[PDB]
């Protein structure tokens, strides 16, 4: 595909919870670092 998903867009929303997000196309999937 020609886009992708931004990292502030998991960064953040996985802050919401208290960790780290990564993204691949549009999936977020969060991390403890």
């Amino acid at each position: 595909g020609s886009a992708f998903c931004n990292l502030r867009r998991c960064e953040l929303s996985c802050a919401s919870l208290g960790l780290l997000g990564k993204c691949i196309g549009e999936e977020c999937k969060c991390v403890p670092y």
